[PDB]
């Protein structure tokens, strides 16, 4: 089956994936069947969300240059651990998003969240296994979405 090659790597996000389908399915049956500061630093032209938001943004410029020198590259390292760093720094971002969200409801399966966790766990299995598997990385180009609003943020369109 070659469990190793490819299912091992995909392994971590279909399971995160699971356990957060297992939390908001829980989080139902509790709202149905049973019995912020945040949200500012996700804001929009205020200083706070600007900078975080345009960290975010550069982070993932940085990380899908990264991935495109490994493609270019392929047949522990400096920019390894510059991706784990910069994973910290998305998970930390992830988990600040997580206690402002509205309505876990659609949180946890937001698009934003299946790019975390098709990226963040994958990351974490190449790191361990020490193995060149991409992941899908490529994934956080997505994040290149922002672009505009960034630039409505800094007044310039």
């Amino acid at each position: 089956p070659g469990d190793r090659q490819w299912y091992s790597f995909l392994a971590s996000s279909l399971v995160t994936f699971g356990s957060g389908l297992v939390v908001i399915i829980i989080y139902r049956i509790v709202l149905w069947l049973c019995c912020d500061w945040a949200g500012e630093l996700i804001s929009g032209q205020t200083t706070t969300g600007r900078i975080l938001v345009g960290l975010v943004f550069l982070l993932s410029i940085a990380s899908l240059i990264i991935y495109f020198i490994d493609a270019s590259t392929n047949t522990s390292s400096t920019t390894q651990q510059v991706d784990l760093a910069f994973n910290v720094f998305f998970m930390i971002y992830f988990f600040i998003r997580f206690v402002a969200a509205n309505d876990k409801l659609w949180f946890w399966v937001e698009l934003f969240s299946f790019v975390d966790y098709f990226t963040i766990p994958p990351s974490f299995v190449a790191i361990y296994l020490d193995r060149n598997w991409l992941g899908l990385r490529f994934l956080r180009a997505l994040r290149l979405m922002s672009i505009p609003d960034i630039l409505t943020y800094l007044n310039v369109l």
